[PDB]
């Protein structure tokens, strides 16, 4: 039993009524509370009334003080825009949003000496709404429900830079912040290409995580792109990661839609520490 609409048990059914009865005052404000929506939040707590409705109403408190509803609109400074990597590329073979994580040429230090924490963080919600914008699109085209991701999570070149402190803590907060704020929003995440620091680093934020957002991650081996071509369609992955997906220029990374990071210059930075 799933807990998804068309699937639920008795006592899920119930809950579900009692929980939208529940939370009524907040709905009008929010995006399409649907069942869908609303089982999204009861999923992520068992069905528990209580704690499904704090965990809601917090999010209701988040929007507000993040201003969510604009953010779409919001561009990020240049720094961010330039230098942050990831980027959203296809869509898997059930219709669901791919998201690209690109961390090895990322320049955590730099862009932590470059860019407030709140400015980082918000980009990141940024994101997290732009993916559900995109479910919401599929949902549309392919007239079926769709409200997960998939994410390829490419760690080449991960190391110990990665993991200092206040990059492993600033990341910590946007992890905190997506179990909060996006429950129930990943399908699958495929770790490729990890070096040996993997397992150490991966310990490092298990805390952020949720147990439902652990048993989705799933750290592939040698056979990475055969892996990924079993989830996704060739033409809906760029040829750097297994496909046949170009950018309109021939280049196989797909940089119009993905952000390969890299180091960040000098000029960008505003401060000296952290
Ligand atoms: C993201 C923010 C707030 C600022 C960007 C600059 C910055 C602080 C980068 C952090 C660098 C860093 C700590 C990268 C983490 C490396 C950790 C790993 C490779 C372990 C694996 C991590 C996984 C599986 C978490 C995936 C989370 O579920 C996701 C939301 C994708
Ligand atoms: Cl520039
Ligand atoms: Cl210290
Ligand atoms: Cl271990
Ligand atoms: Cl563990
Ligand atoms: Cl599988
Ligand atoms: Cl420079």
């Amino acid at each position: 039993m799933s807990g998804r609409v068309g699937d639920l048990s008795p006592r899920q059914k119930e809950a579900l009524a009692k929980f939208r009865e529940n939370v009524q005052d907040v709905l009008p404000a929010l995006p399409n509370p649907d069942d869908y929506f609303l089982l999204r939040w009861l999923r992520a707590r068992s069905f528990d009334l209580q704690k499904s409705e704090a965990m809601l109403r917090k999010h209701v408190e988040f929007r507000k003080q993040k201003d969510i509803d604009n953010i779409i609109s919001w561009q990020p400074p240049e720094v961010i825009q330039q230098y942050l990597s990831g980027g959203m590329c296809g869509y898997d073979l059930d219709g669901c949003p791919v998201w690209y994580d690109i961390i090895g040429p990322l320049d955590a230090k730099g862009l932590l000496f470059s860019a407030s924490k709140q400015d980082l963080l918000r980009t990141k919600m940024r994101e997290c709404e732009l993916l559900l914008q995109e479910c919401a699109h599929q949902t549309t085209k392919l007239g079926r429900k769709v409200e997960t991701i998939t994410i390829i999570y490419d760690c080449e070149g991960l190391g110990l830079k990665h993991l200092w402190k206040p990059a492993v803590e600033a990341y910590g907060e946007f992890l905190c912040m997506f179990e909060e704020n996006y429950p129930e929003t990943l399908k699958r995440l495929f770790v490729v290409k990890a070096p040996k620091l993997f397992p150490v680093a991966y310990n490092l934020i298990k805390p952020f995580l949720s147990e439902d957002t652990r048993k989705k991650i799933m750290v592939l081996g040698a056979n990475w792109k055969e892996v990924l071509l079993k989830h996704i369609s060739p033409d809906q992955v760029p040829v750097e990661y297994g496909g046949t997906m170009t950018d309109p220029d021939g280049n196989p990374k797909c940089k119009s839609k993905i952000n390969y990071g890299g180091d960040i210059p000098r000029k960008y930075y505003v401060r000296d520490q952290v």
